[PDB]
């Protein structure tokens, strides 16, 4: 697709700390960008929609190729359309809001400049952030996670995107999604199949895979630390079914990992960890601090802050492992415990740090899900299992919860904000700002 210009585009902006071994931080200036999935998609001569509601433009949009030289991205009024604020290192993202017409949450992405993506070496390095899921109940996924994005959002490869970074293009992650309008510079009308019960979404013939470091999955009740490979690392368009993920039939596609080596210490056993108010270790009705470090072993660790006081990843046991560092005991052991082979069949951490050794994008979202309903985030699933099936409950929330319909109407208000983000070298980030 092209830009067009109908509707102004500025970046909200927003700072972040680069810490040094040496014990400083330096603060640098970026600025947030919404996918371009959230946009308007029009004529590149009129204001005629090439999407609208569920369904392409069958004239503007007859083939992927048509449709991309037909069709431009244009700007978003990011408070008043998207709910989508920032103030200095602050980020905030509204559940619904409502305009001409309803908004319901967000994809955004870092920005370098006006026109590229940040992108993040993780390997070796350590990134921290705030978060307040306080306003986000059962069936929410305010979620902050890398993806292996080109930075440019694809246009040195598909010289028929010219809209690229700065108008959110580019997008892959583990689930390889079909739900994409764009992708390879190309449409994804072709084998386009409208949501049953989304009135703004569907399913196209091609996806958009690369590997996801699923840093935060949370809400005010359960929260998740998941990796997630690919047999290749970086993007690659995917065929129909191939795709796998969330928006194919069968879940297991033929490249990318989309359940990962997750860690959720509800799920784990530990039900007093996380949840809202003083019984729980960290209380979710506050702001806390989450700090994810990538020892170049390919192992990963984690600890949090909440008013002064610091506690690791609780200890899990599970078979075998003992611990609190997600290593390849902890994934083999979790699939020997709660079932499954898709993060080892697509190369588990070792194929996972092929991903952290290079760049990544930092995205931050807000979404609920209309494929099944959080459930495996904050509740039991499958349904109907109970506690006596290992890894079955995730999270206290009742099974009937999350259906987005209702928790759009009656939670329109929830709300993510992620601020503070520092990175740098293991250890650096809690260093004063500067
Ligand atoms: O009996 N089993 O073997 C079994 C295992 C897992 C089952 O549910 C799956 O659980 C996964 C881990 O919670 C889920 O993966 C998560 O999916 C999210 C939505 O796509 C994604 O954002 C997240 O990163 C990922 O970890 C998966 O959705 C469940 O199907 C069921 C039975
Ligand atoms: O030793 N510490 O590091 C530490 C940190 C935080 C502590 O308490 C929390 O302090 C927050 C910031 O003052 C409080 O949050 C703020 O509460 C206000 C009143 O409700 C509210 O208006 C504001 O928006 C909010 O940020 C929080 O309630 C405290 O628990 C203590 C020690
Ligand atoms: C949960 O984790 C916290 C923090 O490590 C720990 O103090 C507490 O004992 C744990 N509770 C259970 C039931 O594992
Ligand atoms: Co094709
Ligand atoms: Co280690």
């Amino acid at each position: 697709q092209s830009a067009c210009t109908l509707q102004s585009e500025t970046h909200p902006p927003l700072t972040w700390q680069k810490c040094s071994s040496g014990g400083t931080c330096t603060q640098q200036t970026g600025s947030v960008v919404i996918d371009a999935n959230w946009r308007w998609t029009h004529a590149t001569n009129s204001s005629t929609n090439c999407y609208d509601g569920n369904t392409w433009s069958s004239t503007l949009c007859p083939d992927n190729e048509t449709c991309a030289k037909n069709c431009c991205l244009d700007g978003a009024a990011y408070a008043s359309t998207y709910g989508v604020t920032t103030s200095g290192n602050s980020l905030s993202i509204d559940f619904v809001t409502q305009s001409a017409q309803k908004n319901v949450g967000a994809r955004l992405y870092l920005m370098a400049s006006d026109t590229t993506y940040q992108e993040f070496t993780l390997l070796g390095n350590e990134f921290s952030f705030d978060v307040d899921v306080s306003q986000l109940p059962c069936g929410l996924n305010g979620a902050l996670y890398f993806v292996s994005m080109d930075a440019d959002g694809g246009v040195s490869k598909y010289p028929t995107n010219t809209a690229g970074a700065k108008y959110g293009t580019g997008y892959c992650d583990s689930q390889c999604p079909r739900d994409l309008k764009f992708i390879n510079g190309q449409a994804n009308v072709e084998g386009w199949e409208p949501s049953s019960n989304n009135a703004n979404t569907g399913i196209g013939g091609h996806g958009s895979c690369c590997s996801q470091m699923d840093i935060w999955e949370a809400n005010s009740i359960s929260e998740a630390l998941t990796p997630h490979p690919c047999t290749t690392v970086g993007q690659e368009i995917c065929e129909g079914d191939g795709c796998g993920g969330t928006y194919s039939d069968n879940r297991y596609g033929g490249t990318c990992d989309p359940d990962g080596c997750d860690w959720n210490p509800y799920r784990l056993g530990n039900t007093s960890f996380y949840g809202p108010g003083s019984s729980f270790t960290l209380d979710t009705t506050k702001k806390l601090t989450v700090v994810t470090q990538f020892e170049t072993s390919g192992a990963i660790n984690r600890y949090y802050v909440q008013n002064g006081v610091t506690f690791q990843q609780p200890n899990a046991e599970l078979g075998s492992y003992s611990g609190n560092e997600l290593n390849d005991d902890y994934c083999t052991a979790e699939e020997a415990e709660f079932g499954g082979s898709s993060f080892s069949d697509k190369g588990g951490l070792t194929q996972f740090k092929k991903a952290t050794s290079g760049g990544m994008v930092l995205v931050m979202s807000l979404w609920d899900d209309y494929y099944a309903n959080m459930l495996w985030l904050d509740s039991t699933y499958p349904t109907n299992e109970t506690s006596s099936t290992p890894g079955a409950v995730r999270g206290s929330c009742s099974t009937s919860s999350g259906v987005p319909a209702q928790v759009e109407s009656q939670s329109p208000n929830a709300k993510v904000t992620f601020s503070n983000i520092k990175f740098g070298p293991i250890g650096s980030t809690g260093n004063p700002s500067g």
